[PDB]
This record gives C-alpha cells, sequence and structure tokens, in this order.
C-alpha cells in the first residue's frame, strides 16, 4: 500500500482530457477521505467524503484560496462503504472536474481556479488503504 497522505505530482498541471484514477480500500469505521487538487497552497478542488456528519454520509466539495474555504457543494449520493475497495476517476473537462466512483458518475465541480496548468499536485489523505494513484491522457 502507498503511504497516506500521498502526494501525486501532476506535471504542468491539469488539462481537459486528463483522467486521474485512485484505487484504494476504505478503512473499517472510516470517518473521512480527502482528495486535494492543489495549486501551491490553494486547493482548486477538495473532494471530501464524510462518513459521519451528524450521523449522515455526505460528499463535501470546496476550494481553498489564500487559506480560506469557499462555498461548499454537497452531494448526498454516497457510493463509499467502510471496508470496501473503490475506484475514483476524476476526468478534467473544460468547465469542471467530472468524478465517477466505481464506474458510475457521481458529481461534477465547476472550475473556480482558472489556471488549470498550475494545479500541479494531488494530495490523497484520510481513512483509506491506498493501492494506486495515477493519470493518463484520454
Ligand atoms: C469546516 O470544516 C472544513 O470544511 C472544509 C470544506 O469546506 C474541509 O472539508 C475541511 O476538511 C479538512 O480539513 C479535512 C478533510 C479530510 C481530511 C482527511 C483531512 C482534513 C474541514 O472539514 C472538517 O473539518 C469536517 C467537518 C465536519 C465533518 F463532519 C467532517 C469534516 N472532515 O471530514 O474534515
Ligand atoms: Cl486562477
Amino acid at each position: 500500500m502507498l503511504i497516506v497522505p500521498y502526494n501525486l505530482p501532476l506535471p504542468g498541471g491539469v488539462v481537459p482530457r486528463m483522467l486521474i484514477t485512485i484505487l484504494g480500500t476504505v478503512k473499517p469505521n472510516a470517518n473521512r477521505i480527502a482528495l486535494d487538487f492543489q495549486r501551491g497552497n490553494d486547493v482548486a478542488f477538495h473532494f471530501n467524503p464524510r462518513f459521519n456528519e451528524n450521523n449522515r454520509r455526505v460528499i463535501v466539495c470546496n476550494t481553498k484560496l489564500d487559506n480560506n474555504w469557499g462555498r461548499e457543494e454537497r452531494q448526498s449520493v454516497f457510493p463509499f462503504e467502510s471496508g470496501k475497495p473503490f475506484k475514483i476517476q476524476v476526468l478534467v473537462e473544460p468547465d469542471h472536474f467530472k468524478v465517477a466512483v466505481n464506474d458510475a458518475h457521481l458529481l461534477q465541480y465547476n472550475h473556480r481556479v482558472k489556471k488549470l496548468n498550475e494545479i500541479s499536485k494531488l494530495g490523497i489523505s484520510g481513512d483509506i488503504d491506498l493501492t494506486s494513484a495515477s493519470y493518463t491522457m484520454i
């Protein structure tokens, strides 16, 4: 297993048609997972499955600019289960990140950070065993 938190460099940033694939297994009794697409210290796209927010499961997405979190986007569809292997695919498209989990479309997140070619790292953290993190141009 990869060491978590894990930093995957994204050389020259992201671009439409870049597909990022994360394979891992949720820990038993997980509380949270995060994918952070970073532009330096800014987080262009935070994808945050929360396993227990007031005894509900939700995905929170947001952007962090100059150390401040913005307006959350929430998705109640929650495909992750404690103990189970998952695949997250993040396809960069011209206006959004498009996320599929286990081959099913989950959500899209509109680009708030405009300089896609400066979003040069993906941080992967939280309550998983991380199997692999990779990208390809489709
Ligand atoms: C106001 O709270 C923040 O909201 C931000 C989004 O607007 C971020 O999600 C930030 O997340 C982390 O800092 C974070 C996320 C994942 C990891 C592995 C490490 C760090 C933080 O969330 C929690 O503290 C939070 C609040 C209530 C919750 F039930 C669950 C969470 N949470 O998952 O962090
Ligand atoms: Cl920008």
